[PDB]
């Protein structure tokens, strides 16, 4: 909501300016310390919130490009490249499916003084081309970002993987961006820790009973769970209950941890005129469905009852072209 | 077509006037003789076709209300009734499913003496009432209709099961019927020989692929498999490809046998003013899918198809209600 005050009377940390006008109304997200049951209560009912003060990525509170270009070593780095601040990620092995598909991002593989670089001379320029950086914290990186890796709050986040029976540590991606860059509205079918560690990013989420007001892609498209609504500019004839979505909206800054629960669509935007941001993304495979199916279902088992169909009607059909008209056959003068 | 002439200078079997006038076309159904090729070729292509000199039900040909009653024996019968022309036939199993559901036929068990006076009273008054009765061959008639049934060209019919590889038959039904009755469109997972005995009945068959011109219920409701479609007053605005279907047409009398494929439409009408109509059907299994599935799918394999994604769909929400509403989620501004 109102923009929160740095310490040390810094001044206010973003202004209204910064944020993207859209179309819908937002409610905000709890901000709340770790040690609050509130907060746990929310995350144990696959709600979203704010944490303040886990300590997660404490030690990268300090990474900038200056550091990480001297210390993350000489390996190359995946850098997507998108021409507008839409960043439009694709699955590349469902493009077989939609030969009409052309890609608007791309990626290149870059030594880390190559993107700073880039990322230097397009500001020089102001070129409106934005680039946005993704890689993963392993042992292939340096041995000064290893020690800092291993300096995150492991004993909390476990904790919190065992409390909600969650399954394995999938991916655990360091992402640099620019200012104004836009993750477009999308949902993952996995548990995910949002951490902040440098520049603001607005985080607009959407809960998944909201499916009918978003339109995703259908299943076998290359952009699978992205909204096919232009935020920017919403077509409203062809998305009419986009008229109707309503989202839980939030700005978290260095050291903020937001719980992104799994299914919920979320839109990432970095600030305008914010500088580059950093963010440490963590993402936990959702716990083992209960044996006991309890009715009537949650909104994101029926999306994945949804995506099920889908998936067994394209291979039923032998080509994934021909769902819609089928699901049109079964529907029409039947179901509507 | 043009109505078939009685051996004997006996006069035209049926003229224009006995059949009942719909507003789409249709074309005749070949009619062969059982040594000809061409009927074994549409057979196993499943495609109708009617079979004039089988001999299939041969000693059954002296069957009528008389001698029937005098030796079928004192067992019941189940009797179906309707007030009007068209029989509605439903499954009581899922009336659960639609509590909203009123039936309109009704079932009675009754001795044969009792559904012939019946039969006779409602001529009298003229009640336009109308009955239909179903009962399947096996030992529990009597003595001299076992004969008769022992009598059916069990060489023929069980080298054709042999031939198309179908299993084993299912159901053996004496059909017994008024001038006028009609069983209205409706689609049968089973393969068919419908062998006709007394009086005349046209037959208007439509392939599978017609499902989108003719609506059947949802799979859950009781009337799953029939047409929503009222042949007499068609819902163009419920059901606008209903002006696009096109049938296939015969008229079939004693002696005649008809191939209807497993999955084809039909729509089975009592020639009006004809007096009662007999007949015996045949239902098989139909041959086991073939394990290498070829595509592009048949119609039937499609339909199929969608018969199973409503079934599985209405388990997996717990209330075949909802079927509807997430198959519309589905689609709505996604496929559509
Ligand atoms: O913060 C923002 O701006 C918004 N960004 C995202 O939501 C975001 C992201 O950045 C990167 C990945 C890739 C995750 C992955 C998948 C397979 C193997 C390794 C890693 N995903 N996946 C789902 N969402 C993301
Ligand atoms: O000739 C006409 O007027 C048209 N009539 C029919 O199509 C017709 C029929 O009469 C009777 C039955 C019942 C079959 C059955 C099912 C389960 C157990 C035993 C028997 N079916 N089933 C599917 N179609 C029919
Ligand atoms: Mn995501
Ligand atoms: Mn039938």
């Amino acid at each position: 909501g109102e923009p929160r005050e740095e310490a040390g009377a810094l001044g206010p940390a973003w202004d209204e300016s910064q944020l993207r006008s859209y179309s819908f109304p937002t409610r905000p997200i709890p901000r709340l310390s770790q040690s609050d049951p509130r907060a746990e209560e929310l995350i144990e009912n696959e709600e979203p919130v704010v944490l303040t003060d886990t300590n997660l990525v404490y030690p990268a509170l300090k990474w900038d490009l200056e550091y990480l270009q001297e210390n993350i070593g000489n390996g190359d780095f995946s850098v997507y490249s998108a021409s507008t601040h839409k960043f439009l990620y694709y699955d590349e092995k469902k493009m077989a499916n939609f030969q009409n598909f052309k890609p608007r991002s791309n990626r290149e593989e870059m030594k880390f003084h190559e993107f700073v670089e880039k990322l230097q001379d397009i500001q020089q320029r102001g070129g409106e081309e934005r680039l946005y950086l993704q890689q993963t914290l392993n042992d292939t990186v340096g041995r000064k970002i290893v020690m800092d890796f291993l300096g995150f709050n492991w004993n909390w986040i476990n904790k919190q993987q065992g409390k909600r029976g969650w399954g394995q540590l999938t991916s655990n991606l360091l992402l640099i961006g620019m200012e104004g860059n836009v993750t477009p509205a999308h949902y993952d079918e996995q548990q995910n820790f949002f951490a902040q560690i440098k520049g603001y990013k607005r985080c607009i989420l959407f809960p998944p009973d909201q499916f009918e007001c978003l339109y995703p892609y259908p299943v076998h498209h290359p952009c699978d769970r992205q909204s096919q609504v232009d935020f920017d500019n919403p077509d409203y004839e062809r998305f009419p209950n986009f008229q109707n979505v309503v989202g839980y909206e939030t700005v978290v800054g260095p050291g903020d941890v937001l719980y992104i629960p799994m299914y919920w669509w979320h839109h990432i935007e970095s600030l305008l005129n914010g500088g580059i941001t950093i963010t440490v993304n963590f993402w936990y495979k959702g716990a083992p469905t209960p044996k006991r199916i309890e009715y009537p279902l949650k909104a994101h088992q029926k999306v994945a009852i949804m995506r099920n169909i889908e998936k067994m009607l394209g291979e039923a059909l032998g080509n994934p072209q021909e769902v819609g008209p089928l699901l049109n056959t079964m529907i029409k003068g039947r179901y509507n």
